[PDB]
């Protein structure tokens, strides 16, 4: 898969929405919304949400 997808796949492994995954990052909703249709390649946030999300920023680009 790309970005949008790994984002949106491990939101709904988490079971959280956009809003709530963007709020315990510390982002807005908006933000993963363009990063699941893949529009934010790297938003500034990236290591931010991927420390949040428990996995790597190389995980997050790539998809170990």
């Amino acid at each position: 898969m790309l970005m949008g997808e790994r984002i949106r796949a491990r939101r709904i492994q988490l079971g959280l929405n956009q809003a709530e995954l963007a709020q315990k990052v510390g982002v807005d909703q908006q933000a993963i919304e363009q990063l699941e249709n893949g529009k934010a390649k790297r938003p500034r946030f990236l290591p931010e949400l991927a420390r949040a999300l428990g996995v790597a920023v190389d995980w997050l680009l790539n998809g170990a």
